[PDB]
């Protein structure tokens, strides 16, 4: 009697372990290259994750002519969330903090890759209120080739994001007088 | 009684997991080499995908004597769609944008590899209306050896596409006075 | 009752998946080396496939003292067709097109490896009517060692084909005054 | 009768071996880099683990301009505990001991990565009372980018921790007069 | 009823797939080294297979002090035939063709490795009538160490064959005045 | 009837082979580095194992400025014992023998890593009575960072042990006048 | 009824395939090094196998100060026979042939490794009558270290054989005036 | 009826194949390094095995300042015997033979590693009567660190053996005037 009820448990557990091995093996990541051609040194590298993590620290500071390379990724195991976060640096030469946001979803049926960058007044930690401002209020970019925008304070950026789910985000931060790389 | 009805579920799930592992493991890609011998610098690399994605960015710009190497691919998982997209660059020295299209289908029973290239007036992002113009209205080429065509504005291209489903697309963009590589 | 009818479906699907894995894993290819010792530059590399594909382009042109290396192969999956095709180049110094044909069958019970080469008047794309002329009307060669023939127009070729199903085709195109390599 | 009761034992043992293989294969570690820019030699490297172990010794001493690299990790087998510990060194030039704490949990539903550093009066071994002081009483830092704090005695540190579960902890110990690396 | 008749089909197919995997994995080959110390250039390399194939061409010609290296092999799949063939070259300096034969059977219960070499009058393709002459009428050698024989026309050969089923055949063709290598 | 009693034997043997494969694959070892900075040559390297073995010999002697590297390990197979042993050397320049002890248990529920070192009067082989003296009577050290102690006879040691179960033991033997490495 | 008779066929075929995979995977070989320090050139390398084969030829000749390296092996598949054979060379400077014999059995319950060497009058092929003379009539050596014997004609040999079943046979052939290597 | 009797045969054969795969995979070996610092050349390397074999020959001779490296091992397959043997060399400068014995058992419940060395009068082959003398009558050494003993005839040895079952045996043979390495 109950034997085939175990057979029903076996079919259920077989389907469930296949689900959890799929949600575990689905990989999402961003390579986040942010290149400082701005003429100003950046410091106090701060990070926030709405989703995901990174296995490495930011550089403490970024002098002129050097890049942040950062490798944020999806949480291990069957978590079903993408990579979504902010990185921010203080720029003491202008009294403002540069923040950069990326979103690399789990579910491309409802979401797509987005990125943004902006300056905020004073020294600020990266947190949820920068994520909300960069992702909803400050008009982020799609992962559909190169885009350029002013930051204010004599600075500018150009950047692009791959549209895949293992995405490269590249940003060059420049003075307004300079041609994008 | 219901036991063999589980046996029917097992035969169904066995056939379905084999289908999804086949549609997952079928690989489609284009290597898209576009070589700038045109005498003019290209900028603001823009991309559109009707199907597929790429794990890398375009170069921001392409100076004379250098090539775009770009590796667009099918979406991961059992998606059953090929690679189909446009890449476009602004050419400020002539006030026009060069666009390049490729199609590398999933289903070779109904489709084949196609490519095209053209100039459009002014700076334009790559999007669906360039895909429709390059794929239906502007007479694309089959993947059957080398073809050559004028762009207007003193420019020309020659290119070819492999007919496989892991295709190489090679295009040389030239001045009208030059012999194709 | 129907249980063993599933057992009959299991025996059928087991035999069928073994068939499709055999027809998938059977590999057919030609390495097609065509060496230009003719004293004339070749251009506008054109290709036709009756069966199979290649993952690479032809060279656009072939200057004197250089070779076309081309790697046509069977279609992936359980297709049960070999490699069969034409490659052709225009020779502007004589106003004719050199075409080369190879056939590397799936089914050696009914077919064998064949190759041929000829000049045609004017610039022509490779297509089915060159395949029919080279394979039926123009007396192709078996894969049984080296053969030599005149092209007309002061040119000659010598070539050979391996008889295997992963065949090397080597052709040297020469002036009539020259000893085959 | 009892046969299917063995079937119940088989379903139970199958679920349990999968649990123990998951809790075994879940990996937690900290790479603990502590860099001595303090102008003073450190000695008598001491360690405490609340959870986990390391496969290597501390350096006995750390001269000025050199770093402790230490690789503490989770206990092998299905232990279900993270990495949590203290490392401490005596600084004879000031008569105090520098301690550094990290926590890299097993269970991110209830815990997160934390770190701290402080000076204690006299030579002291690392033990549980330093763990309690550094983790509860002395206000530890989250793994959310770079932080800086004074130690007293003319010394300062800046450091950061990755938020992952295979975390990098980097600390630079500096004189109060110096800019963080 | 018919259920165990499927059981009989399963035992039959299990025994048959093991047979076909054995006949497929049994490997037979000859490495055929023929070294030209004869003082005369050889040309128009011709080949015949009674059994097997090769994945490479002969050299078109063999100048004095150089060797034919050729790698004939058994047909892929469960074919149950060995390697058996002739290679032949024209020697225009004497008006004769050198032929070399090897046999490397599938079935060592009924056959063994044999080889032979001879000169024939005029230019001739390798075919079945050379195989019959070299294997039955012209007294071939066993694979039992080095043998030497005159060709006529001032030429001689010494050679040996391994007796294995992955055999090396080595032949040195010499002038009658020379000591075998 | 007895059929399911075989089923009970199968469940028993399945659980037992999993136990013996776990107790076999659990690895315990010590890397035992003992560094001679003592100014005196050591000789007649002697060893005792209470548990475990080593696949290598001691050096016969250790001159000043050189180290014993020794790799004692758990016995292969499902033995359920750790590594526990003594190594000893005669020091003829002082008429005493240096012994070093380590313990690296199998069962960390009841035991932990311990080490010790001492001088004994005259030449003595390492045996069980040195193990008892070093492990119970002579106050061994825990694997919790660096420790230092006098040997008498003008000599001193500092050392540390990793607390893992694949432990590094490092000892520096020094003159009383010297600062520990 | 007949169902369990198939079960009896399954137990029989399972035991038989395990037997044939054991008799197939059991490897027997000899590395046969014969070193010519004799002052005389050897020629016309001849071989006989009572059991086994080799994948390589002998050298045609062996000049003074050079060695025959030869790698005879067991027949592939479940043959249940060892390696047993003779190699022989003509020595024209003395008008005699040196033969060397080795035996490397399959069945060490009834046999052991043996080797021998001798000179025979005139040029002779290696065959069964040399095997019988070297293995029964001419007192062969066991594989139990180095042995030395005179050949007559001013020559001597020393040699040894490993006693394993993947044996090295080393022989130095010397003049009677020389000390064995 | 007899069906479950086959089930009893399956449980028996399953337990037996696991036994034979364990007794096959258990590896026993000795690396036997014997170093000649004796001032006298050794010759005619002889070997005896009570258990095991070696895949290599001894050196024929050992000049002063060179070592015998020899790698005796357990017999392949499920033999359940260790490595036990003698190696011996003649020393013509003193008219005696040096023999060395090692024992590396299969069964450490009843046996342990032993070694010995001695000189015997005149040239003698290694055989069972040297094994009996070296293992029972001449007081062998345990594998418990370095030991030293006189040979007579102005010679001495020091040596050690690892206690594992993949043991290193190292022996230095010296003149009585020399300090052990
Ligand atoms: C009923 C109403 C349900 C509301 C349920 C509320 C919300 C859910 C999603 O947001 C989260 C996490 O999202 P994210 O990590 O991918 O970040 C990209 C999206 N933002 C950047 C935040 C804009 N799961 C997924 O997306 C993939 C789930 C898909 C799992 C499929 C199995
Ligand atoms: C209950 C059902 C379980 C649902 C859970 C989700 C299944 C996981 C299936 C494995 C999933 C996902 C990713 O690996 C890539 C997307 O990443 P990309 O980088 O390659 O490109 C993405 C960028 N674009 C989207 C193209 C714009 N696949 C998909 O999105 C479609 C998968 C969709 C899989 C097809 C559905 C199966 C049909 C039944
Ligand atoms: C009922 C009417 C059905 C109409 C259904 C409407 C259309 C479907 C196809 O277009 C899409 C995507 O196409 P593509 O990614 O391959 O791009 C090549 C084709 N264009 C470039 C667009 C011209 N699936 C496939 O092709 C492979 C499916 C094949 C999956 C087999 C399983
Ligand atoms: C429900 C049935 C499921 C149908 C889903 C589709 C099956 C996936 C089967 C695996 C599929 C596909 C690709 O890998 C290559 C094509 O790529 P290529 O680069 O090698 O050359 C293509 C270029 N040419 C076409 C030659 C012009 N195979 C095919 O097209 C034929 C597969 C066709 C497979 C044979 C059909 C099986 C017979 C039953
Ligand atoms: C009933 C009448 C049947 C007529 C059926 C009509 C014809 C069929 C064959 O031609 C095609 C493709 O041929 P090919 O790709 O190998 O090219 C070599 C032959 N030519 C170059 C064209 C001369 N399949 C095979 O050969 C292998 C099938 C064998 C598949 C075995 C499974
Ligand atoms: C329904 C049955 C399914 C039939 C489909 C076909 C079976 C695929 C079996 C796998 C097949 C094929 C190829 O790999 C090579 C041929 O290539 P080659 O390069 O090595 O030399 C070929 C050149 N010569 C022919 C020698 C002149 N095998 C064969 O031709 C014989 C296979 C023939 C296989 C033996 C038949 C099995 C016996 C029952
Ligand atoms: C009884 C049930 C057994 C429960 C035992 C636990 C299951 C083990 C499942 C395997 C587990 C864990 C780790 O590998 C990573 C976390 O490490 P990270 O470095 O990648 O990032 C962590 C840092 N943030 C958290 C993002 C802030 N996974 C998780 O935390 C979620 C797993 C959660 C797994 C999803 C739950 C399954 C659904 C049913
Ligand atoms: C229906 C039965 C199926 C029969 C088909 C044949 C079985 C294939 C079995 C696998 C077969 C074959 C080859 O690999 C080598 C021969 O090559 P070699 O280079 O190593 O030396 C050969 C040169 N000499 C012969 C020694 C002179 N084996 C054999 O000949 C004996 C195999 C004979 C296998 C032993 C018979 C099994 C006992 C029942
Ligand atoms: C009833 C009374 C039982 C008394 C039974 C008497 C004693 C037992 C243990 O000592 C032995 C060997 O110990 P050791 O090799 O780990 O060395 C560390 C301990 N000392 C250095 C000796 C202090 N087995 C284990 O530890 C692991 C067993 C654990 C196996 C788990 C399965
Ligand atoms: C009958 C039951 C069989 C019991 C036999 C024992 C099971 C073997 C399980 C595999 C075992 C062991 C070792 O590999 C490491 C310890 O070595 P370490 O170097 O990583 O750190 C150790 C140093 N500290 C202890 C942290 C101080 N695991 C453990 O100790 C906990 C295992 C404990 C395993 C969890 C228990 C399973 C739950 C049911
Ligand atoms: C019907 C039964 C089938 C019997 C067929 C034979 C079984 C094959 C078993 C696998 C066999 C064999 C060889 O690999 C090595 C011998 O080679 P060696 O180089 O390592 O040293 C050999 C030199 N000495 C002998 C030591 C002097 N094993 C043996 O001889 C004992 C095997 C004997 C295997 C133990 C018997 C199993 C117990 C039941
Ligand atoms: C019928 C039963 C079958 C019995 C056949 C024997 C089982 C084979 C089990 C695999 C066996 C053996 C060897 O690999 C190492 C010994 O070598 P070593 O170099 O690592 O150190 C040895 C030196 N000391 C001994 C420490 C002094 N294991 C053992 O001795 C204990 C195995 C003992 C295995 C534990 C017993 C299982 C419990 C039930």
């Amino acid at each position: 009697a109950a034997g085939t009820i175990i057979a029903g448990a076996e079919l259920t557990i077989g389907l469930l372990q296949n689900l959890l091995d799929v949600l575990a093996n689905v990989n999402r990541k961003c390579a986040v290259g942010v290149d400082n051609e701005s003429g100003f040194r950046w410091q106090e590298g701060s990070t926030y994750f709405f989703s995901g993590t990174a296995d490495e620290n930011l550089p403490y500071s970024v002098s002129d002519g050097y890049a942040v390379l950062y490798g944020p990724r999806k949480t291990n195991g069957p978590v079903a969330t993408g990579v979504v976060g902010v990185l921010a640096y203080y720029i003491p030469s202008i009294g403002k903090t540069l923040a950069v946001m990326w979103s690399v979803p789990f579910d491309y049926n409802f979401y797509q890759n987005w990125w943004n960058a902006k300056l905020y007044s004073g020294n600020q930690d990266a947190d949820y209120d920068h994520y909300v401002d960069l992702y909803y209020d400050a008009n982020p970019f799609k992962a559909n080739g190169w885009h350029e925008r002013s930051l204010g304070s004599g600075l500018k950026f150009c950047g692009s994001m791959s549209s895949s789910g293992q995405a490269t985000l590249e940003i060059h931060v420049l003075k307004e007088s300079e041609t994008c790389m």
